[PDB]
């Protein structure tokens, strides 16, 4: 009965009801007027008119490799496109944020509470008669239904970019240290309380847990060496809690910042290779400052693999994902001279399309051995057996499985596909299509343009009935990927924007940062400008072994 | 044994220990090059011949009264000039912030622990030498003498700008939102986590408490009605924590959002005042929106009122402190193409040049009574004898004491004075003379012209030696004012800066917060726009008495 059911106001202009049967759209800065904001002011038709297709601009990124094979060598051309990259969207993302679950209003309650997760869109209000507001029918169609008939693997498809294992667990450790549901508020609630890339999964959320999980000698974190081999040290040396399931015995309880990381070795070899990263930048700090004491080693430590974290993410994994021939660039000066929030709130909804499942293999292939999710899982003893090298070495060759395309979800894991239908209808998520309006997408006019293909097509249409009804979630999953490509329209729109946010929006990007002493000097700085997945493994893993987030 | 301890970088270069007996200054961004950021670059040395001084720039915006009075009825050309006031200083306080009493260098337990104030210089290693770093005598002199000789009160000196007790109340009563030092941690920590204009003074800091404090129906705050007039609740009715003496009756611990609001009744007048405009707003937003429910009423009104406070404090209460006769103007919009971080963290600096103890009179004069302090303190049964029309009748004509020129902290309250100058100390602030360079402003040569007079002068040299030992918060209670001014140059100079950021960094200013919708529609927006200290008496205090800033 909320007169602003329908979602009546486009183009990001803002309902409000003015009386029982009644509203108002406020068209402030939308570019367009009207009841609705659908009138294009003069200006907005220019630009409207000049604006390329997402689905235009891939094809330019991804093909003309030759010219971009020169963009790539003129740093001063290179700086401006990446400039473009990183400011051609911030109007997509509220900074500071604004609504969440619970309020499909700003309220200073919605801004102030960092339990939260921020929302792109506001929730469908509690009294609208249908679940997306007023279409559709009463109940959505049976998430079951909908997972079994379009989400679940039949046979493993491979992602046709190459990711590898190395990449899927890179994506499953970098993202658990924002996206950390508090199940106990419920889904629309976090525990990642620094909302961004601040390595709480590395260094402990908590003061109390961080100081547990440290040396205070050099700055170091706390190890315990296994043959020859460093490890995280036990949950029985420094009293950290993490979730085991009752049969792990104390010895392999090993206690790492993220509670849940003994779930998988492959997050494991990750947390493993980032505390070796830091304990070599306190070697290296404390020679070049014999001087220093070991709390500003390990702060400064800290903010040089912050950065570290974020060239990589940025140089090598979106790199990576993108399929650009255009070498993207982890470059805070670029940001300078433009107007940019450098804050961050994480959004639900891009916790909820960075649930990319469909990656995982299987079966994980580590050497000669293929283990199956059960005696995948929580078993930190095949980290043991084949040690960190061999991880490396398979995890490079073992390719990931794509994740727009449809019927891609391992079984293994469709309980957390489920969950991820119903608690996106819990949380009163809006339409794909209103989504897709939200990020300056086409809304899909059939189920068929959005798979591109019939049968899955015709599976959601007798669920749906109605494209304006499916819901953003599956649809991701489900959709028509690029050509070749590992993803579909939808999720590089709507992801990109959350993610470079994610990344420029924090403090070291910020220019009273971003200089050399916060790194201790330039040697330093220089330690987060040269980082790349492939040092990472090289420093920090015996052999230095080949790596890359492609199969070969 | 630091090497920085000299504070050898200039011109807010960061120094960094290279070795036990050596230092770096990272001039980056700095405009000045070289050792210790001294010779400045060309683009430098341009700017710096054609800055005007402060107390130039001063001058001409308190004459010249002719033509600032065709400045201000000049849309165009006032909003121009307001916004180079937002700007032109923005470069002087680091956003996102950086340093606090435990770093003196950056690092993310800095960033990212919200319990402590910031930090607008890094405090002086604590193996520093001396106090202030190389310079000055093992100790500082006695605070106890310093207090003495040039702080406390002897004849009550009135301030010449005016300024009344409703001014001098404001004052306390806005400031102890984000002033609100947790003596359980330490002077460099505070309770307002918000960091700024939340208006939890009224609403609560906690949540428990804001709902304790809430009428659950048509947004209201809880109030009780004695002798035809509101009053807040009580701690008996609410369970709401208020600090009160062990003698003070159950009906008379009245319950605000600051536990501390009960230590004067001028500060109880303005909770009572605000808690009146809260419930006001709720019924025009209730006519507004018969179809809204209580608790977008209340988060509505919440934005409303602070709204409103930027607004008064901008257009009435800097107004008044500032003397100029060009009218200041709360106008988000001048932001919108500019740089700028919408975010704030309360600075100890800030907090510390804020203690304006010297305002309070000698006695409370209210109708024909004469409180003295041991009488006025903890008794809000003055409060409902006299009433809140009578309040701001007696306020407004009772003339504040000057902050600026010395020897004027009341006897009262040296407790306060003495510990401002022991705790400042503690947190190691640098000295007054470094504080003026971070600012942009000369240092003091001589403790003559700090003054500008010769008694206070030889009384702080016999005690400091050196100027460059002088401290910061003593300097501003004893600096020459401004010609019949309340403040002197470094008062205003360094508080400034952290005012206006406290104020536009508040998320209401934002392009996404700042349209009508987000107040209920544009006649919640126009609440905003048109609020001012005498609009906010006549609406909410019976007879709508005159009030203003200043006597008469
Ligand atoms: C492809 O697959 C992907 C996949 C993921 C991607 C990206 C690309 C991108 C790159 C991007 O954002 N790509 C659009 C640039 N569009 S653009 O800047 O608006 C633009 C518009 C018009 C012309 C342009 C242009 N010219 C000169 C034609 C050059 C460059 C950009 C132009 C980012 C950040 N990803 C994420 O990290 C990410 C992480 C998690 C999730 Cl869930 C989702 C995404
Ligand atoms: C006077 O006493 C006061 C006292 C307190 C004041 C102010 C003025 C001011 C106004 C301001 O900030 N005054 C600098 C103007 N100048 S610039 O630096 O803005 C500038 C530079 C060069 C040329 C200019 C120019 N033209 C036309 C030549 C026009 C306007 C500005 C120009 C504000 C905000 N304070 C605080 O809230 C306040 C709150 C608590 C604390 Cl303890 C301390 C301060
Ligand atoms: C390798 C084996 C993996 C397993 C066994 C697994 C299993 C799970 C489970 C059970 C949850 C629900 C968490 C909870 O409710 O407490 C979850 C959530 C999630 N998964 Fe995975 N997952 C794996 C890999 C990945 C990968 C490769 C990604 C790629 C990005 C990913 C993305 C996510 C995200 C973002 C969440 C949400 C976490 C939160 O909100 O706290 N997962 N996963
Ligand atoms: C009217 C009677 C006033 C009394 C009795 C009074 C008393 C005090 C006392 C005892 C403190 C120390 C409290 C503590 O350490 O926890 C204090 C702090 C303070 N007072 Fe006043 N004060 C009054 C008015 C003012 C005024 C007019 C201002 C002007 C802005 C002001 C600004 C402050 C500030 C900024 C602090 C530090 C607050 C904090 O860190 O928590 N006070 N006052
Ligand atoms: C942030 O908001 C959540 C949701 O309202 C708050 O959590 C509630 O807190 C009350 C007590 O204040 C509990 O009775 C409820 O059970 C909580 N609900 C949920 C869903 O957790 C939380 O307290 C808020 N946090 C802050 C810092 O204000
Ligand atoms: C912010 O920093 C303060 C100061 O370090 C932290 O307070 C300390 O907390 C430990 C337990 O973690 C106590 O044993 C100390 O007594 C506390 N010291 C002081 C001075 O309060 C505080 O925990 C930090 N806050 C966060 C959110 O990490
Ligand atoms: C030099 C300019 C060349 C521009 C190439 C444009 C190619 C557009 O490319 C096509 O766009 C469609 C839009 O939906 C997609 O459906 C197709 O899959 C995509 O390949
Ligand atoms: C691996 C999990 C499969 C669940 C089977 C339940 C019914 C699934 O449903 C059907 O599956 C068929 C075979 O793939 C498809 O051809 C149909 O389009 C689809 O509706
Ligand atoms: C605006 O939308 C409503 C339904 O959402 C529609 O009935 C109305 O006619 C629209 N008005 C205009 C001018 O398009
Ligand atoms: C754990 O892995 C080891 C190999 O390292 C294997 O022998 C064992 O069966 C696994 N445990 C479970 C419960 O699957
Ligand atoms: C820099 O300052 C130090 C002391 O702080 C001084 O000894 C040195 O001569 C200065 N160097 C220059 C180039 O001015
Ligand atoms: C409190 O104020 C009343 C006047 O309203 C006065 O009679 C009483 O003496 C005061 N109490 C104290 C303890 O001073």
């Amino acid at each position: 009965a909320n007169p602003c059911c329908s979602n009546p106001c486009q183009n990001r202009g803002e309902c409000m009801s003015t009386g029982f049967d009644q509203y108002k759209c406020d068209c402030t800065r939308t570019g367009f007027y009207g009841e609705n904001c659908t009138t294009p002011e003069f200006l907005t038709r220019i630009k409207l008119l000049l604006k390329p297709t997402p689905n235009t601009v891939h094809y330019i990124l991804t093909h003309f490799k030759g010219v971009w094979n020169i963009v790539n060598n003129i740093p001063f051309l290179r700086s401006l496109i990446m400039k473009y990259v990183l400011t051609s969207r911030s109007y997509l993302i509220d900074s500071p944020p604004t609504y969440n679950v619970h309020y499909g209003y700003k309220s200073w309650e919605a801004f102030s509470n960092l339990s939260y997760y921020t929302r792109a869109l506001p929730p469908v209000a509690d009294d609208c008669p249908t679940p997306m507001g007023v279409k559709g029918n009463k109940e959505l169609p049976d998430s079951k239904e909908v997972l079994e008939k379009v989400l679940l693997r039949r046979e493993f498809i491979p992602d046709p970019q190459g990711s590898n294992m190395m990449f899927a667990f890179f994506a499953q450790h970098f993202t658990h240290q924002f996206f950390k549901t508090d199940h106990k508020r419920g889904p629309g609630f976090t525990r990642g309380l620094g909302h961004g890339v601040d390595l709480n999964h590395i260094y402990g959320e908590t003061l109390d847990r961080q100081h547990k999980l440290r040396l205070f000698k050099d700055g170091k974190l706390k190890y315990q060496v296994i043959g020859g081999e460093v490890y995280p040290p036990t949950v029985k040396d420094t009293q950290v809690e993490m979730i085991y399931p009752p049969h792990i015995p104390e010895n392999l309880q090993f206690a790492v910042g993220q509670e849940v990381f003994g779930l998988v070795p492959g997050l494991m070899m990750y947390a493993t290779i980032w505390l070796r990263e830091h304990n070599r930048v306190c070697d290296i700090l404390k020679q070049e400052h014999p001087e220093w004491g070991d709390e500003q080693l390990f702060q400064t430590s800290r903010l040089i693999l912050i950065g570290e974290t974020i060239k990589i993410v940025i140089e090598d994994y979106v790199q990576h994902l993108s399929g650009y021939h255009f070498k993207l660039k982890f470059d805070p000066e670029l940001l300078f001279n433009q107007q940019f929030q450098y804050q961050n709130r994480i959004a639900s909804e891009f916790n909820t399309l960075y649930h990319w499942h469909p990656l995982l293999p299987d079966t994980f292939n580590i050497e000669d051995q293929e283990y199956s999710f059960k005696q995948f899982l929580y078993n930190n003893s095949i980290l043991l057996e084949h040690g960190l090298t061999q991880f490396v070495e398979s995890f490079t060759r073992q390719i990931a499985g794509r994740v727009a395309g449809g019927r891609n979800v391992p079984i293994a894991v469709q309980a957390v596909a489920k969950a991820s239908i119903d608690q996106s209808r819990e949380m009163k998520y809006q339409s794909l299509n209103e989504y897709r309006k939200r990020f300056s997408l086409k809304p899909y006019t059939s189920f068929e343009e959005l798979t591109g293909e019939k049968e899955m097509a015709a599976e959601l249409k007798a669920l749906y009935s109605d494209i304006d009804v499916m819901e953003l979630y599956p649809a991701l999953l489900v959709e028509k990927p690029r050509p070749d490509a590992i993803f579909g329209e939808t999720m590089v729109e709507l992801g990109a924007p959350f993610s470079l946010k994610g990344l420029m929006g924090n403090p070291i990007c910020s220019p009273q940062y971003w200089k050399p002493s916060t790194f201790g000097g330039e040697v330093g700085f220089k330690i987060i400008n040269t980082a790349s997945i492939q040092s990472l493994i090289c420093n920090n893993v015996k052999g230095c072994p080949f790596t890359s987030f492609n199969v070969q």
